[PDB]
């Protein structure tokens, strides 16, 4: 994997905060159900440490690895090892108690994955049950899930009572139209103010080359609509890139998603504020 480049250009803020990342120690073994790790080397805290440096990210938010299914212990331990700088995402479901949130909040968890794509933990049926939840403990839950379902999970989405992101672009695969009832059902939820919309693996849904212009056309829309309510992240370390030739430039990509935002302050609020928003972090 490149740990080193030239920097972003414009650079990041100070506090600028990666939302989309996962993380490995050893010592903490793949789950049945999942993926299984990725075949090494092991994307560790000293890897990362070098993306940070590169990037000039100053804070991140690690998340529960679908290897991990639903055991916590090597993405609360990252956290630990990461200090200051980091907070977690993790697992919860109908069997997590009260006291089970308050032991994860005091390690460092800020919210819950939903992963309803195949390699995922807990997918959509379970969505309630973690809603209320994280919402009893001021958490946010990031939600991942097919985009082009969108209008069929519409009702459902509507009853989310946390603060909640959209993962990686909506992992709309097949495009959806900038006009169209998705569209506009999308930006509804975001006007209720509950809603944060990922910029994180665009590569993971366009069916285009470099500059991904398919996913680039309707996240414009979106950012313009709602500058409060885009995030950043790497999708480091890139698990579904197996190959040294496919690894893509993480600070050439940050430019480019970055770059479909309306204006710079925008890119400040994507980068700062709005990640302090959603994850409910102590201001830079």
């Amino acid at each position: 994997r490149k740990l080193s480049g030239t920097a972003p250009n414009p650079a990041f803020p100070r506090g600028a905060v990666d939302t989309q990342m996962h993380m490995y120690l050893p010592g903490y073994p793949a789950l049945p159900g999942g993926p299984g790790l990725p075949p090494g080397a092991l994307p560790g805290p000293e890897d990362y440490r070098r993306l940070m440096q590169w990037l000039g990210i100053d804070r991140v938010i690690i998340t529960q690895g679908n290897a991990h299914q639903r055991d916590n212990g090597n993405t609360l331990a990252c956290v630990a090892e990461m200090g200051e700088a980091a907070h977690a995402v993790v697992i919860i479901d109908a069997t997590t108690t009260e006291k089970d949130m308050e032991k994860l909040t005091a390690a460092g968890t800020v919210g819950a994955r939903i992963m309803d794509l195949p390699g995922g933990a807990v997918n959509l049926s379970e969505l309630d049950a973690v809603d209320e939840r994280a919402h009893a403990a001021d958490w946010m839950v990031a939600v991942q899930f097919d985009g082009n379902g969108l209008l069929d999970h519409l009702p459902r989405l509507q009853k989310i009572r946390s603060r909640w992101v959209f993962d990686h672009h909506g992992k709309f695969f097949k495009g959806i139209r900038t006009d169209g009832p998705e569209m506009a059902a999308l930006l509804k939820l975001i006007d209720r103010g509950n809603l944060w919309f990922k910029f994180a693996g665009v590569y993971e849904s366009s069916r285009k080359s470099w500059p991904y212009a398919d996913v680039a056309a309707f996240s414009r829309v979106i950012a313009a609509h709602a500058p409060e309510r885009i995030v950043w992240g790497t999708n480091w370390p890139h698990n579904s890139v197996r190959e040294t030739a496919a690894y893509p430039d993480d600070a050439r990509l940050a430019e480019l998603t970055l770059g479909w935002l309306p204006d710079e302050a925008a890119r400040h609020r994507a980068l700062v504020e709005n990640p302090e928003a959603l994850f409910k972090l102590s201001p830079v």
